[PDB]
């Protein structure tokens, strides 16, 4: 059975409600972004409209073979007019094809359900700055001050530099970085273009990537791992035995590894900066854990909320356990003190 924080009073919808079997009153299922646990349910036989942004909407024609009558894929910043309720999709700083999303209600309330995202200032001049918010639906993943982190442009600086002096250092040497889902793609990609690489995946992924709309992506990404110096793997893959049986395969073209796991927040963030950041080595592997994140910090997070100014917060992570409840509940009232709303 469906969760409360899963519906949109006043309306037909839920929000990221596929593994519930059919809801009752549901006449459209939106859908914010393409990761498991929000899309857990959905497949080819699937026959109610799902409403998402085109990216996504590539996904789960490709992907999951969600028949295409049923995936209806609405363009960003544009008021569209579903099951007669106005809604708006916003770009959430997430993963490609991840959206925040508008719903103005038949009596005048306007609902926010930020779906997963990375809280930026630029949100602050999106179609969210014309008018009010009544009710926010809020991803509270890192909702505690403890959860700090670095901005993305101070992590892929790190890692273009730490590549780029390795394999100048070393041009036998070859670069790997783990994924199990989409999102984080830069990492990759701004590596491969230090090295004047493409990078090298399997199948199965290059068919995940060429449905992300990324501009001259056929430039940038390939199948044939001998022509490649970048090399993605399975995120379960990145640890000394699978790094070492990985360069085996590769017919002595190589004779160091230099690998990257992107994580979000790891404790290791409370006591060391980015600059400071060194690898775990055996022989001639590394390996290094890089704060790359896609949720907002706290500060990030707090820093939204007090500019939206909402009248009611529902959190939509961390709410199984009754002191992550009390503790965001705590958190939600100091802002609103604080900022005076
Ligand atoms: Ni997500």
């Amino acid at each position: 059975t469906c969760p409360f924080y899963k519906k949109i009073p006043g309306t037909g919808f839920t929000v990221d409600a596929f593994q519930y079997g059919v809801v009752e009153g549901c006449t459209a299922y939106f859908l914010t972004h393409f990761h498991s646990d929000h899309y857990a349910g959905l497949s080819k036989h699937f026959t109610f409209p799902v409403y998402c942004s085109e990216i996504t909407g590539n996904l789960l024609k490709n992907k999951l073979h969600v028949q295409e009558q049923y995936i209806h894929p609405l363009p960003l910043d544009t008021e569209c007019i579903v099951n007669g309720v106005k809604v708006v999709l916003l770009d959430a700083n997430h993963c490609p094809g991840a959206v925040m999303i508008l719903f103005y209600l038949p009596n005048g309330t306007v609902i926010l359900h930020t779906g997963d995202f990375r809280a930026d200032p630029s949100m602050e001049r999106s179609l969210l700055a014309d008018q009010k918010v009544h009710m926010l639906y809020l991803d509270t993943t890192y909702c505690s001050p403890e959860y700090t982190f670095p901005s993305q442009q101070e992590v892929i600086r790190f890692a273009i530099n730490t590549a780029f002096e390795a394999v100048t250092l070393n041009p036998h040497a070859l670069v790997v970085c783990g994924t199990y889902s989409i999102g984080k793609e830069k990492v990759f990609l701004a590596i491969a273009d230090v090295l004047g690489s493409k990078v090298g995946m399997s199948q199965e992924k290059y068919k995940t990537l060429q449905c992300l709309n990324i501009p001259e992506i056929n430039s940038l990404i390939t199948t044939d791992m001998c022509s490649s110096l970048v090399h993605l793997l399975p995120m379960m893959q990145i640890n000394f035995k699978g790094l070492q049986s990985h360069l085996k395969k590769c017919g002595g073209k190589y004779n160091q590894i230099l690998a990257f796991r992107p994580t979000g927040w790891t404790h290791s963030n409370k006591f060391t900066r980015i600059a400071d950041v060194i690898p775990q080595t055996k022989g001639n592997i590394s390996i290094y854990g890089i704060p790359y994140s896609e949720h907002s910090s706290y500060l990030e997070m707090k820093r939204f909320v007090q500019w939206l100014k909402p009248q009611k917060i529902i959190p939509t992570v961390n709410v199984g356990t009754w002191k992550s409840r009390s503790t965001m509940e705590k958190y939600f009232r100091e802002w609103k003190l604080e900022a005076g709303y």
